[PDB]
């Protein structure tokens, strides 16, 4: 279903049972996933968000993230807890409202306080472009074809520990999917084709943690968006999508009428596909009612390649061809040890007053700003680069940054950069040790914008930080509703 850009979004417990296991949830507009969200490049979203939330073991307090959209001029709205934000409590709303200009593609929301999202607070977010300049590779783009991959777990989030390495239970095609430990023969989800059309499927990862291979039998896939950046055509046969990316990919419903198995392996949890877990359904209209028997191919021959990924548009590079050609350029010391993340030798604890309200109430600097050593200031209209060494346990870490998308001068298992031509994007797998991912981004955006492992287990183990971005212009930039200074009152009154 999709719903907006002006909408109500209730949040709400319900037990689910996605995979045969009947557990608590938190649900926003009441089904897992969430409705889709949609509007048009330009339009004015009004979410209302009624929080409705009564079971404790997994708070009854909510903030959610539209994740990838800039929120320029609205830092106020941007979701994560304790850095834009107190959260909203229990029988209260709040309404975000902002505008998505520039913006297209495919995205998503979820809760931003502590790892409420893995517990069901998850998504899609559709940008439709009325001039998409992809729109005539494909016939079919509505909201059949958008693809959720998710982790799902039997265990409550709040009582994972933590961290303490954390595997889910099942994965989630379309909100369905078997158990990996005894297996149950539950409904898997279907993805209907037409011999002969051509779809635009929206992939979209919603994971707290692992990454999917992902891979359709006997079909090909066009890459033409990732994470919300039109893209020049790139067929592969798999797809390794990590944490809160997305792709935008070409179906060519080109083989014999049937039934073909959508697979999607994480890196962790459960193996292979047997009783059909990591697993849905592509099924051709005519094909008999029935599994598909289709085999992976023995060896994937075009398995995307972060580095073959180019912009569609002429988004080029900011800055000089050598590294440290910017203005600002950071070299983050990521670590891990005794059950915390570190950035440059701080763990990222919520302070108590959000980021936002400290710089709103008269702060200047990162010096000023809490908590200490978990801030670093940005100047306005600077070229920034930010190296990413990876190394810290696992791993790969998919680093995303809010407030932006960015240049990749340097993916995963590669040393070479890029500074003409590499995809942009706004979560980027930072590989493995030894490898140097790096980013680079141009401040046009006022606010504190936070920067984290999208392994949500690793977000609240402290693996983040503040780019505090123009902290004098910040208040001016982004005027805040009555309803925004409310939260930390109330927040703070009920706890
Ligand atoms: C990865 O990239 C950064 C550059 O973006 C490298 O940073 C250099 O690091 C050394 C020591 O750490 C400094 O002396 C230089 O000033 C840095 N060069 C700059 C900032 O241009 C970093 O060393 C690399 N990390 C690796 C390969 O793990
Ligand atoms: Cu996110
Ligand atoms: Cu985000
Ligand atoms: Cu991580
Ligand atoms: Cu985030």
């Amino acid at each position: 279903v999709q719903i907006g850009p002006v909408t109500d979004l209730h949040i709400v417990n319900a037990d689910i049972v996605p995979d045969g296991f009947v557990r608590p949830a938190v649900n926003a507009g009441g089904t897992f996933p969430g409705p889709v969200i949609a509007g048009n490049v330009g339009d004015n979203f009004q979410i209302v968000t009624f929080n409705q939330l009564i079971e404790c073991s997994m708070l009854v307090d909510t903030s959610i993230h539209w994740h990838g959209e800039f929120q320029k001029g609205t830092n106020w709205a941007d979701g994560p807890a304790f850095i834009t934000q107190c959260p909203i409590i229990v029988g209260n709303s709040f309404s975000y409202n902002f505008n998505v200009p520039g913006m297209a593609g495919t995205y998503w929301y979820h809760s931003h306080l502590t790892t409420q999202y893995c517990d069901g607070l998850r998504g899609p977010f559709v940008v439709y472009d009325p001039n998409d300049p992809d729109a005539n590779l494909y016939d079919v783009d509505d909201d059949t074809t958008i693809i959720t991959l998710a982790d799902w777990y039997h265990v409550l989030a709040k009582e994972m520990g933590a961290g303490g390495a954390i595997t889910a239970d099942s994965t989630l095609i379309d909100g369905l999917g078997r158990t990996h430990v005894n297996v149950a023969a539950v409904p898997l989800s279907v993805i209907t084709v037409e011999v002969g059309k051509r779809y635009r499927m929206r992939l979209v990862s919603i994971s707290c943690d692992p990454n999917y291979d992902f891979s359709i039998d006997g079909h090909d896939m066009t890459i033409i968006e990732t994470d919300g950046v039109d893209s020049q055509e790139l067929t592969v046969d798999e797809i390794q999508i990590f944490a809160a990316q997305r792709y935008s990919f070409v179906l060519n419903a080109n083989q014999p009428v049937g039934n073909y198995w959508i697979r999607a392996n994480p890196n962790s949890g459960g193996e292979g596909f047997d009783g059909g877990i990591n697993s849905a359904i592509l099924r051709y209209d005519g094909a008999t009612t029935a599994d598909p028997v289709t085999v992976a191919s023995t060896v994937h021959t075009k398995c995307l390649i972060e580095t073959d990924l180019h912009p569609l548009s002429r988004n080029g590079v900011p800055g000089n061809p050598h590294q440290g050609g910017a203005d600002c350029n950071l070299n983050l010391s990521l670590g891990f040890a005794c059950g915390n993340f570190v950035i440059n030798g701080v763990s990222f604890t919520p302070p108590t007053v959000p980021v936002l309200l400290q710089i709103c109430s008269g702060a200047n600097t990162a010096a000023d700003l809490l908590p200490s050593g978990s801030v670093i200031s940005l100047p306005s209209n600077s070229t920034i680069e930010i190296a990413l060494p990876a190394g810290a346990a696992g791993g790969p870490h998919p680093f995303h940054l809010h407030g932006h998308d960015f240049a990749v001068s340097e993916s995963a298992s590669n040393s070479t950069s890029n500074y003409d031509d590499p995809i942009w994007r706004d979560v980027v797998s930072i590989g493995g040790v030894g490898d140097n991912v790096t980013i680079r981004f141009c401040t046009d955006n006022p606010g504190p914008w936070f920067l984290h492992c999208h392994i949500d287990w690793h977000l609240d183990a402290g693996f983040a930080i503040v780019f505090a971005e123009d902290i004098p212009n910040t208040a001016s930039a982004n005027p805040v509703p009555e309803a925004w200074s409310n939260l930390c009152p109330s927040y703070d009154s009920a706890h």
